[PDB]
């Protein structure tokens, strides 16, 4: 049946999948209210064009590196650099845990979801970011789905092959299978009140410019 291989799949996604609690309450407290900052700064028409991404149940915000499966890397510095703050309480704490090491990130990213906002079925683009991608929860508790032929197919395959809790605080790194082989993907239903996530990658050396 499919039953073995959906169980060999989610086995597979696993293994590239390590989380952690690493934030408190009051680290988030502070992180969060800084992401409120950029909220107020794009408001207030200070970032360059392509920092933000503005789109009904979510908005993007690009620093350090940005993009437009032909994704296309924007010349240097027509988006904002990573914040000073994003270094301090975000990256350094995902250092000193030996997550990624010291000079690896060159991209952060923020997520902000409204409820009932969700991300479609995709692959972070291989010609654009190494890995591993690390991301970091904020404002509420939601789950990343993997395989996601269900929001497509809903009447062949109801369920993603795996749904991963992402609670407030918690670090997520992604690698091999879980990164390459597999679509992610957001479920509206899963986020019922709001929600951010700061995304740290590295761009490839030969990531396709503009
Ligand atoms: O919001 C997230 O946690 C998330 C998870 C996986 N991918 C993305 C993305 O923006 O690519 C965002
Ligand atoms: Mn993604």
């Amino acid at each position: 049946e499919q039953q073995l291989q959906k169980e060999e799949e989610a086995r597979k996604v696993k293994s590239g999948i390590r989380q952690m609690r690493l934030f408190s309450q009051d680290e988030c407290a502070k992180i969060e209210a800084r992401i409120d900052e950029v909220v107020s700064r794009a408001e207030k028409g200070l970032y360059n064009e392509h920092t933000v991404d503005r789109a009904p149940l979510r908005n993007k915000y690009f620093f350090g590196e940005g993009y437009t499966g032909q994704e296309r890397l924007y010349p240097p510095g027509d988006v904002d650099e990573i914040p000073e703050w994003v270094h301090q309480l975000v990256i350094q704490k995902l250092v000193e845990h030996r997550v990624i090491p010291e000079g690896f990130v060159n991209s952060a990213v923020i997520n902000d979801y409204q409820p009932g906002g969700c991300i479609v079925s995709h692959v972070d683009p291989i010609h654009i970011f190494e890995r591993p991608i690390v991301s970091v929860s904020f404002f509420s508790d939601s789950a990343l789905c993997f395989g996601c032929k269900f929001q497509f197919k809903p009447i062949r395959v109801s369920e993603p092959v795996l749904s991963l809790p992402v609670r407030r605080g918690s670090v997520t790194v992604l690698s091999g299978y879980a990164a390459d082989e597999i679509t992610h993907c957001i479920r509206p239903q899963d986020i019922k009140e709001r929600r951010a996530v700061i995304i740290l990658r590295k761009t490839r050396l030969d990531a396709p410019r503009l």
